[PDB]
């Protein structure tokens, strides 16, 4: 079916714009994808029937969690894709290739936990994994995908460059650690503010790559307040599900986990603002000038958030429940 796909005509100039949200056409996110796999490496880069038996078992392997579902995987890719538009030459046919699978299988088979749930409550996925538990599982099941049968996109690649984009991919992953990134973007800031960063330096080159997935993960605070404010619904919905099950066990969860917290929501994205997305979007600005509208829509929305703090805005937009 995702073979047979044409994208609408009006969607061709807005799938190019940052604050594209692509929640209105579930029908056709495996065909965005497709569409986007094509315009940023072109018709000829991967087997057509191979990429979209991929897609879809892609899709099927991401679970109906609240937020660490399919339209998070195909809203990180649709940010990626805008990414590599806008700094097309800065990266390399494998690097493009790479990310936007990476994208794609970022949080795939999310079982709605953060990494210090699976670890406190000893779940065979932490025994397994020490740091990093959910991301090295979920480059686990992207490998898993690949190994199956008409699966494998990567096929037509030298071995020299299947490993080498197995491995953009796994650090691409890694990277979506958001326990990762604070020590990433303060590296980066230091590189940039003494000049010393050099995209030729292998090192910094997967730095930047790093802190472009994280800016993939959070882009729900860069498009237009209501889609943002919608996605918060969703952040939260699964936060407060980890929160239940903790309470369930006796244990008292942290507030941003506790639905009976709602009320400290709007600080809880403030501060989230603060420390978390506008350094991001920031440090990326300044090493991708043309990323530029994500900082732009991030402080847009941090001004909402601080106009709800002060009593000038208020869920979902409805006369009625
Ligand atoms: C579900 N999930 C999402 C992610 C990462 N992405 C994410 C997390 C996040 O955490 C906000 C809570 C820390 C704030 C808090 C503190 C105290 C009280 C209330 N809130 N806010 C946002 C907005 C856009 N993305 N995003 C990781 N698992
Ligand atoms: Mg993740
Ligand atoms: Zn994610």
């Amino acid at each position: 079916g995702l073979m047979q796909f044409t994208l609408p005509v009006r969607l061709c100039k807005e799938i190019e714009l940052f604050h594209f949200d692509i929640g209105p056409f579930e029908n056709m996110w495996p065909g965005i994808f497709v569409y986007m796999v094509h315009r940023s490496c072109g018709t000829s880069c991967f087997e057509l029937e191979k990429l979209c038996r991929f897609i879809m078992s892609v899709k099927k392997n991401y679970r109906r969690v609240p937020y660490h579902n399919w339209k998070h995987a195909v809203t990180v890719a649709h940010c990626m894709y805008a990414i590599l538009q806008n700094n097309h030459t800065l990266f390399t046919d494998l690097e493009r290739k790479g990310l936007l699978i990476a994208c794609l299988c970022h949080d795939l088979d999310h079982r709605g936990f953060s990494n210090s749930y699976l670890q406190k409550f000893d779940h065979p996925l932490a025994a397994l994994y020490s740091t990093s538990t959910m991301e090295q599982h979920h480059f686990s099941q992207t490998v898993s995908i690949l190994q199956l049968e008409g699966h494998n996109i990567f096929s037509t690649l030298s071995s020299s460059e299947y490993e080498q984009v197995l491995e953009i991919i796994r650090k691409a992953i890694i990277a979506t650690d958001l326990a990762l990134y604070f020590g990433n973007r303060k590296q980066l800031e230091e590189m940039y503010q003494t000049g010393s960063l050099n995209l030729n330096n292998q090192s910094h080159r997967d730095r930047v790559i790093g802190l472009m997935m994280t800016a993939c993960d959070l882009c729900s605070v860069t498009k237009l307040w209501p889609v943002t404010k919608l996605t918060a619904n969703d952040i939260y919905a699964e936060f407060w599900a980890e929160g239940d099950e903790m309470k369930k066990l006796g244990i008292q969860p942290i507030p941003m986990m506790d639905r009976d917290k709602k009320d400290e929501v709007p600080q809880g994205q403030l501060g989230f603002y603060n420390a978390v997305a506008i350094p991001c979007y920031t440090t990326l600005t300044q090493i991708l000038p043309p990323t530029e509208p994500l900082l732009k829509a991030c402080r847009d929305n941090l001004s909402q958030w601080e106009k709800v703090i002060r009593g000038e805005e208020t869920w979902i937009s409805s006369p009625s429940v």
